[PDB]
């Protein structure tokens, strides 16, 4: 259902139950062959740990930025909230976010 990306020391969570209307492929994208179901931060994938790095190797980049070939966590949440200001706050705000729990 909803996992916590914490191999050792790092809080966060993704509930597969609240995202049932999205195709698995949108997130688990087809790369250099087929759809890979491995963790996003493995060796040879998104392992770069510097936030100024905007290449496809960046970790902070693929989770927070807006201009990308595949929609990011923040990228898709903006379209979903639309004109509801109270809801845009809850899904894209930095302070006290449910994404970092
Ligand atoms: C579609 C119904 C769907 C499938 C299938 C799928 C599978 C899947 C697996 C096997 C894992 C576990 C990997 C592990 O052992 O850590 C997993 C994990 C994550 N998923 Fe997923 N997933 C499906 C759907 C979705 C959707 C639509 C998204 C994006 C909103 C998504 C995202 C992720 C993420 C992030 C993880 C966590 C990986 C981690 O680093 O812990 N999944 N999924
Ligand atoms: C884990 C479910 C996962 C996420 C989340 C994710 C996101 C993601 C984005 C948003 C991009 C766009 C980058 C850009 O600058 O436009 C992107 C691109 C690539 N990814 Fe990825 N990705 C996830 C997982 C994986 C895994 C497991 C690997 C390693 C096999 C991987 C690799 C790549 C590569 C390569 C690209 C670029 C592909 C291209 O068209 O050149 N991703 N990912
Ligand atoms: C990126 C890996 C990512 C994370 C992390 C994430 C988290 C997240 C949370 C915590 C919620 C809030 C649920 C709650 O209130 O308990 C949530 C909800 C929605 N999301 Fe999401 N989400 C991530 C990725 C994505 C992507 C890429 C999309 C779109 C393709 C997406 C969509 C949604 C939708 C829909 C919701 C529901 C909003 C509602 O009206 O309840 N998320 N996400
Ligand atoms: C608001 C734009 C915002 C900020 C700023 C922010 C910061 C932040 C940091 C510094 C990290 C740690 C990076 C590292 O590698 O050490 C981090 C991690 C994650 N975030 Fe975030 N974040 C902000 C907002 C959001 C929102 C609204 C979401 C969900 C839609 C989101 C998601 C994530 C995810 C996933 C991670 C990785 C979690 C992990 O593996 O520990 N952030 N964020």
């Amino acid at each position: 259902d909803g996992l916590k990306m914490e191999a050792t020391k790092q809080p966060v969570v993704l509930n597969h139950s609240t995202h049932k209307s999205v195709k698995c492929g949108d997130c688990h994208h087809p790369v250099n062959g087929k759809e890979d179901y491995r963790k996003c931060g493995t060796a040879g994938c998104h392992d770069s740990m510097d936030k100024k790095d905007k290449s496809a190797k960046g970790y902070y980049h693929v989770m927070h930025d807006k201009n990308t070939k595949f929609k990011s966590c923040v990228g898709c949440h903006v379209e979903v909230a639309g004109a509801d200001a109270a809801k845009k706050k809850d899904l894209t705000g930095c302070k006290k976010s449910k994404c970092h729990e």
